[PDB]
DNA sequence: GCCG
DNA sequence: CGGCAGTACTG
DNA sequence: CAGTAC
């Protein structure tokens, strides 16, 4: 907060490291950015910021010549193809491994993936709403979206439980995407119901193109009826109601929340994942799953905390 | 990049 | 030194 | 499987 003239230096190189290929590189500089915009004061020293967690020994070097010259001199170093992978890594689909080789091929802009890239279905998918998919809707237009789901879903099943997750139930004013989680208590009502739920979206005309149609999650595009509606991304995870908490929890985010839980599980002998809290999971020196572990039952959100000793976050309390 |  | 979350999914 | 996104 009081230290974004720091943090905005790091946020350009945090992405350059990313669409660059150097994703543990950015991950150091993506915790170092999230522990300065929650930290107490401006940086003003260097033992100040090498007591932060997060935080070692080269970050606040950096912090260091931001203070004293106003400026990053690696900033100045930026390869030049970061802006343009930047560009093709917002297509969804297309990570950093088609953004490099596009940029390899001579690609410099949108058109040139257009007219000349190889792209997946789901690349041309997502190029088709570039604009849109770079839109945080408003969370009215991602309740009209979790409705229209829900009224789809409750159509052919009135018990079914149909929540919406991410920045959403985080409480955000806006929601990059809408994140639907479909359930039902008895355990079984739930099967074979994708075919039944997404042909009825597609009769109205809800459903516009479709990014990934597997057994539980589905990917896609949505756009509200009506004129002045974008194109905005859906996604309806279908779940058996045994692991319904932890879909729940999992999906809700965030992204750095879910991986600071799993971590946090690693430690205490224990998996989490978006299926179950397994404990007793085996492993070897490299932190790799030999041994499956027991489901841990975890009815609720507050019994995944439990278990690994933590005090229930609300969803609002989960964006770090 | 950070950390144990 | 070496992990850094786990998994579903798609070709 | 690599790549991508959840
Ligand atoms: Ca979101
Ligand atoms: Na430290
Ligand atoms: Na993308």
């Amino acid at each position: 907060n009081h230290n974004l003239h720091i943090t905005e230096k790091l946020e350009v190189l945090a992405k350059a490291y990313s669409v660059q290929g150097d994703k543990w590189r950015a991950l150091g500089y993506a915790k170092a950015i999230n522990a300065l915009k929650s930290f107490h004061k401006p940086v003003t020293s260097y033992q100040e910021a090498c007591s932060i967690p997060g935080i070692g020994k080269r970050m606040a070097e950096k912090i260091i010549e931001i203070l004293e010259s106003g400026h990053l001199r690696k900033l100045d170093h930026i390869s030049e193809s970061v802006p343009v992978l930047e560009l093709f890594s917002n297509i969804w689909g297309a990570g950093t491994k088609t953004a490099q080789m596009w940029y390899q091929q001579g690609f410099r802009s949108l058109e040139d993936i257009r007219s000349q890239a190889s792209l997946t279905t789901q690349q041309a998918i997502g190029l088709k709403h570039y604009s849109d998919f770079l839109e945080r809707m408003p969370r009215e237009e991602a309740t009209e979206i979790e409705q229209t789901v829900q009224k789809a879903a409750q159509a052919f099943n009135s018990g079914l439980l149909c929540v919406a997750c991410g920045s959403y139930r985080r409480g955000k004013a806006t929601c990059g995407d809408v994140d639907v989680l479909i359930t039902h208590p008895d355990g079984r009502s739930h099967r074979g119901i994708f075919s039944r739920l997404l042909d009825s979206l597609r009769q109205e005309g809800f459903l516009t193109d479709d990014l990934v149609k597997g057994e539980t999650k589905y990917l896609g595009v949505c756009r509200l009826p009506g004129p002045g509606r974008r194109h905005r991304r859906l996604d309806i995870k279908v779940v058996p109601y045994s692991e319904f908490a932890c879909a729940l929890l999992y999906f809700t985010g965030s992204a750095h929340f879910n991986r600071s839980m799993r971590a946090l599980a690693k430690t205490k002998g224990m998996s989490l994942s978006d299926h179950a809290l397994s404990t007793a999971v085996v492993r070897n020196t490299h932190g790799c799953k030999v041994g499956p572990g027991r489901v841990l039952p975890t009815p609720t959100e507050k019994d995944v905390f439990r278990l690994l000793g933590l005090p229930y976050r609300e969803p609002a309390e989960r964006d770090w």
